[PDB]
DNA sequence: TGCCAGAGAATGTCGGGGAGCCGAGGAGAGATAGCT
């Protein structure tokens, strides 16, 4: 009826989160929030791993 | 190994200590009106 969805995109050193409260049956929904957490690696580690 | 920290290169600004001007009280130098 009312659904809580937590979408996570986990990169090499980045984490994107999105929490949303939605109602699919009525095509009704609002976004609770989203954010990005960045773990700082230099480009050398990205090209080396 | 990409990128961080700092060397490196052009500027512009400012103390600072001599150079050179230059305002100012004061002394020769005299025309001169009060005096004889």
């Amino acid at each position: 009826m009312i659904k809580n969805i937590l979408g996570l995109a986990l990169g090499t050193n980045s984490i994107g989160w999105a929490l949303v409260k939605q109602d699919f049956e009525n095509k009704q929904g609002e976004i609770l929030g989203m954010g990005s957490r960045i773990i700082p690696m230099s480009q050398d580690i990205l090209g080396d791993f």
